[PDB]
C-alpha cells in the first residue's frame, strides 16, 4: 500500500535542467507500471522493466541523473560498484562477488512474493567488466566467467521481479550484445549537449542560492551569458561559476608575508560581470565550442581590401553559408577554393567560417600529422569528422589537399586510402535533420581533375593574383611603408608595365627591401620585384 | 554451458582447474558404472567452442538449434502475449495483429513482447500526470483502453530489431522520393520486375545477376533500392563502401563474406552492391586497385547457395569500360542503362513535378529551352534549382539559365 | 552561503629540471594537513589480477573515512603523483597493457568523482608528455587547474643565483 515515490518528491528539487525529455522518457518506460493501482497492472499480466543504460560524452550529467534516481525512490539502499571492483585472484572469487549481490533479492522475493519492495543496483563504469564474450585474449579466462555469471544471474531459470539496473558507460561500442536484448536492459538513452533554452537553466540552477543572498551584483545579466557560451557541457559553466567565484573571493586576501584577509570588506563582497568576462579569456576552455586561437593562428597578418576579387570571393562564401543554412533538399554542400600559389587562399576560407557564425567549427591541417602513416591519418579525418555528426549546424575545413595526398610530381607517387576515404567522406549526409558545410582549399587543380576529384565537390572559385600596377600600388598603400616621395619613384616604374605577385610574397618583398641602408631601399625593392617575373 | 566447459588445449595461464572438471563430467556423464535415471539438458550460445567429446552419441545426442521465426510464428506469439488483455476487454477493437505480424518483420519473441509492453506503458501513463507531484487520476483509469495509435508510436520510437531495420536505410538512400519525369523510369522498374520473378519462379537457376549502368548523377542507387524495396523478400541488404571507412582489403572481404554468408541462411534473398569503383579503389593514374577484392567478387558473383535456396544480386557502377577491362562484365546475367534527360519536355515535366518556377517564369524558360538540347542528371538539377534560389526574386531564372548553359554538353 | 564546491585537482608539465617537484613538494609543506601520500611512479602495479585497483582504491580510504564521521568540519588529505603519464593514457589505444591500464584508468576516474561526494581531497601530478593523458581525467570537476613551467629569463637566473648563493 505504501508509495513507491517518496511523499516529498519534486522534480524542481532535484536540480537537473536539460534533460526534461530524457526524464519524461525514463519515468514513462520505468515507473509507469509501479504507480498504476495493482489491481489493473495484474489484469494485463505484464512484466516489469528490469535495466536502463546511459551513455554520451564526459561531463553531460550521468552520473547525477543516477544519484538523483536512487535518492527519489522509497526503498533500500542503493548498492554502487566502483569500476573493476569485484575482481580476486583466487579462483572463483570474482563470481561469488558477482552472485552476492542479489542474494537480499532473491530472499524477499521467495518470503514475501508479490508484495516486496524495490532493490536498486548501480554500475558505475559497466565497460570494465562487461565486454564482449571471446575479445580481449586475457590469458587468465576470469573476463568471460564473469560475463557469463552476469548473464545467468539478471534474467535466467528463476525469475525475480523487484529489481532495478543503472548502468552508465562513455563507449557503448563494446558492451555485450546479449546484455542490450529487450529482456535484460532494455532502456537506453543518450547524454548529449544541451541548446540555449538548457544553458539557461543550468545557469539559474547554478547561481539561485548566491542570488537569494544578494552576493550576486544587478550588472549581470543571465541571457547574455547564455548566448555567449556555445557548446558548453553542464560541467563547465559550473566551472565558470566556480572561476567568477574564486576572482571575486581573491580580491580581499593579501598574502606578500603571512596569508591575511581584510575582514572588514569582506563584508561588501559581491560578483560583478567583469569577473565572467576575465574567467571567459583565461580559465575555461570548451571542447566542442570554438576558440580564438585558430583563427588568430591562421589570419596572421588580417586582411585588407587591395581589389575588387577580395568581395567576389567573400559575396560566394555568404551565398553559400545561408544557402546550408536554409534548404532541406541538399542538406550537404562543398565548395572549392582554387588559385596559384602564395595568393592567400587559407585566410580567405578561415574568414568564411568564422563569419558564418556557426555553433561548431573545426580546421583539419597537415600541420598536426607528421610522420603519420597514412592509417593514422584516416583515423583522425574519420575523429573529426565524427565529432560533427553530433551538432545541428557544422562547418569543417580541409587545407592543403596535395599535402594530405603525400604527392610528388616523379613517378607520381601519392596515398590511395586517404584519397579514397576522402572521396567516401565528401557525400555521406548527416544524420537526418543536421547540416554540414565542407571547405577545400588546393593549388593544384589540374592533378585533382586527374584523380576524378572535380565530380566531388559542388563549385569552385578561384583567388586571383595581383595583376595590375593600381592594384600594386593600392595594396602598398593600405599597408602604409613607402611615403609619397617614394611611391612617386615607384609608380614611375611600375604604372607603365603589368605585374604578377601574391600577398604573401609581397609582404616577404616588402620586408626584406627595409633592411638596406635608407637611401638604397626603393632600387632594392625594384630590382627584386623585376627578378621576381611574371610568367602569367 | 559453455563457461565451464571448453576445449582441453586452452587458456594456458591456467592453474590446471579448466581441464580436471572436463575430465570429471565426462568420467560421470558414462564411465565405467553405468546410469539409466538421468537427462541433461545444456543451453549455449557459442556452439563450437564445446568439446567434441562432451558431444558424441551417448552423451550429447539430440542437438537442437532455435531460430529467428516466420511470419505465422509471430502471429502465434503475438496471440500469445495479448489474450489476457482480450478476455478482460483492455484491448481496443481497431487493432489488427495480423497487420503487426507483416509490419515486425526480422523480430524475435522478446522483441516482440518488448513491443507489447511498452504499447501497454504508453496507455497507461495518459493517467498518470505529475510534473512537480505524482498522481494518479483513478476516475478515467477504469476505462483504460490500448488502442492502435499506442502501437504505431511504440514501433516508431522505442522498440527496434537487431537484424537491421532498413527504414532508415532506405530514408537515406532514396531521400527525395522518385518521380516520373519520363519514359525510361517505367521502362527501368518493368525489368527490375521482371527479374524479380524470374528469381522467384524458376527452379533451374536460383542464382541471377543484373547491373545497373549509367553516367554520373543519374540515380543509379535510389532505383536499385527500390527494386529491392518492391521485390517482398523475407531478407534485403546493402553493402555500401561508405560503412568501412579506412579498412583494409582483409577487413572488406571479411565485411562481404559474413553478409553474404547471412543471405545463404535464408530461403530466398536480394543483395545490393552499390558503387563497385569505389569497393575496389580504382583510380585512373597508375591504374591502381585491390585484387583482392576482385577475386572475391569474381568468385562470389558465381557460387550458387545450398540446394532450395534462391539470392538474386543487383550491381551499380558508373564505369563500364572499366568493369569490362578486368572482364568483370561477363559475369553478369544482363545489364540495363539509366539515362540522363535529354529533351527539354522531359526537363519541363520535371520542374512542373517538383514545383518551382510556377506560371509566367516557367513560359520564360520554355521560351529559351526548347531550341536547344540538353545534358543534365536529376541530382544534379536539384543541387541548381537550390543554388538558383538564393537569389533575389528579381535574377532568378537569369541565374538558372546562366548555370544550364555553363553546364554543357557532352552526348 | 554561495554552495560551491572546491577545486580538486593539479596538473604540472614542462621541460626537465625546471622545478616541478620541487614546487609540489614546497606545497605540500605549507598546509596545515597531515603527511602527503607519494606514489613514485608505476608503483602499483601487481602480477596478480585485481590487485592494481586495490592498491588504487588503498589511496583514499582515510578521506572516506574521516568524511562520514565528521562532515564539513574534515580535514585535508593530498595525494602526490609522480611520473602519472606512467599509467593514465587514451583508453582504447595501447594494447591496454593486457587488460590492466584501462582497469587502471576506469577505478581512478571512479574514485576522483563518483556517486559517492568527497569534499577534503587535493591531487597533483607530473608529468614530461602532457600528451598522452587521458582527456576524462582533465575536465572541471578532475585534475583541471593545468599549467607550465618553463625556462627562466635574466630576472629568474638572478632570483635563482641569489637563492642559491646565501
Ligand atoms: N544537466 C545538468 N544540470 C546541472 N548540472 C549539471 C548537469 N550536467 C552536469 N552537471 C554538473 O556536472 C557535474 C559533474 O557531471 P557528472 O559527473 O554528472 O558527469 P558525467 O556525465 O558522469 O561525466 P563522466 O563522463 O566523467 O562520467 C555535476 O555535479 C553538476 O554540477
Ligand atoms: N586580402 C588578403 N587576402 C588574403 N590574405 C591576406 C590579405 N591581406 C593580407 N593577407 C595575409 O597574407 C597571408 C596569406 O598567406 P596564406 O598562408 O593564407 O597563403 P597560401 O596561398 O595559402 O600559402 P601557400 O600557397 O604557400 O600554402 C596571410 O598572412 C594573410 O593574413
Ligand atoms: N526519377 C528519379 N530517379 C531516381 N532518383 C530520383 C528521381 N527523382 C528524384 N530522385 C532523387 O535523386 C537522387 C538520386 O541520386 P543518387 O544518389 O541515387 O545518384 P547516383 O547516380 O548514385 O549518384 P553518384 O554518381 O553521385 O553516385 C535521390 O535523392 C533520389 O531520391
Ligand atoms: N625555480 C627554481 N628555483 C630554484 N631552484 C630550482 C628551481 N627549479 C629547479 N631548481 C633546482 O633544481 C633541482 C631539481 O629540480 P626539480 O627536481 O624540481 O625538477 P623537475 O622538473 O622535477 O625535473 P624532472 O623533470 O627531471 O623530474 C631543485 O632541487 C632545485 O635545486
Amino acid at each position: 500500500r505504501q508509495s513507491i515515490i517518496n511523499p516529498d518528491w519534486n522534480f524542481e528539487k532535484m536540480g537537473i535542467g536539460g534533460l526534461d525529455k530524457e526524464f519524461s522518457d525514463i519515468f514513462r518506460r520505468a515507473f509507469a507500471s509501479r504507480v498504476f493501482p495493482p489491481e489493473i497492472v495484474e489484469q494485463m499480466g505484464c512484466k516489469h522493466v528490469k535495466g536502463i543504460l546511459l551513455y554520451g560524452p564526459p561531463g553531460c550529467g550521468k552520473t547525477l541523473l543516477a544519484r538523483q534516481i536512487g535518492k527519489m525512490l522509497n526503498a533500500r539502499e542503493p548498492k554502487v560498484v566502483n569500476g573493476p571492483e569485484i575482481l580476486n585472484k583466487y579462483v572463483g572469487e570474482s563470481e561469488a562477488n558477482i552472485r552476492k549481490l542479489f542474494a537480499d533479492a532473491e530472499e524477499e522475493q521467495r518470503r514475501l512474493g508479490a508484495n516486496s519492495g524495490l532493490h536498486i543496483i548501480i554500475f558505475d563504469e559497466i565497460d570494465a567488466i562487461c565486454k564482449q564474450r571471446g575479445s580481449m585474449a586475457g590469458s587468465t579466462g576470469v573476463h568471460d566467467t564473469v560475463v557469463n555469471q552476469l548473464l545467468s544471474k539478471i534474467d535466467g531459470v528463476e525469475q525475480l521481479n523487484n529489481i532495478l539496473v543503472i548502468g552508465m558507460t562513455n563507449r557503448p561500442d563494446l558492451i555485450d550484445e546479449a546484455l542490450l536484448r529487450p529482456g535484460r536492459l532494455e532502456v537506453k538513452m543518450e547524454i548529449g549537449l544541451p541548446d540555449e533554452k538548457g544553458r539557461l537553466q543550468i545557469l539559474h540552477i547554478h547561481t539561485a542560492r548566491m542570488r537569494g543572498h544578494q552576493l550576486l551584483s544587478a550588472d549581470v545579466d543571465i541571457k547574455e551569458l547564455a548566448v555567449e557560451t556555445k557548446n558548453f557541457s553542464g560541467a563547465e559553466l559550473e566551472g565558470l561559476v566556480r572561476a567568477a567565484q574564486s576572482t571575486a573571493m581573491n580580491r580581499h586576501i593579501k598574502a606578500s608575508t603571512k596569508v591575511e584577509v581584510d575582514m572588514e570588506k569582506a563584508e561588501s563582497l559581491q560578483v560583478t560581470r567583469g569577473d565572467f568576462l576575465a574567467s571567459l579569456e583565461n580559465d575555461i576552455k570548451p571542447a566542442f565550442g570554438t576558440n580564438q586561437e585558430d583563427y588568430a593562428s591562421y589570419i596572421m597578418n588580417g586582411i585588407i581590401k587591395w581589389g575588387d576579387p577580395v568581395t567576389r570571393v567573400l559575396d560566394d562564401g555568404e551565398l553559400l553559408v545561408q544557402q546550408t543554412k536554409n534548404s532541406d533538399r541538399t542538406p550537404l554542400v562543398s565548395v572549392l577554393l582554387e588559385g596559384p600559389p602564395h595568393s592567400g587562399k587559407t585566410a580567405l576560407a578561415a574568414k568564411i567560417a568564422e563569419e558564418s557564425n556557426f555553433p561548431f567549427i573545426k580546421i583539419c591541417s597537415p600541420d598536426k600529422m607528421i610522420g603519420f602513416s597514412e592509417t593514422a591519418k584516416c583515423q583522425a579525418m574519420k575523429k573529426i569528422f565524427d565529432d560533427a555528426y553530433k551538432s545541428q549546424l557544422s562547418c569543417v575545413v580541409v587545407d592543403d589537399i596535395e599535402r594530405l595526398l603525400d604527392y610528388v610530381p616523379i613517378g607520381p607517387r601519392f596515398s590511395n586510402l586517404v584519397l579514397q576515404a576522402l572521396l567516401v567522406l565528401l557525400k555521406k549526409a548527416p544524420p537526418q535533420g543536421r547540416k554540414l558545410l565542407i571547405i577545400g582549399t588546393t593549388s593544384r587543380k589540374d592533378v585533382l581533375q586527374e584523380m576524378e576529384m572535380l565530380n566531388a565537390f559542388s563549385t569552385t572559385i578561384h583567388v586571383p593574383n595581383i595583376a595590375t600596377g593600381e592594384q600594386l600600388l593600392e595594396a602598398l598603400e593600405l599597408l602604409g611603408n613607402f611615403k609619397d616621395k617614394e611611391r612617386t619613384t615607384i609608380a614611375q616604374q611600375v604604372k607603365g608595365k603589368k605585374v604578377w605577385i601574391g600577398i604573401k610574397k609581397l609582404l616577404m618583398l616588402i620586408e626584406m627591401s627595409l633592411q638596406m641602408d635608407p637611401e638604397y631601399r626603393v632600387r632594392k625593392f625594384l630590382a627584386l620585384l623585376r627578378e621576381e617575373g611574371a610568367s602569367p
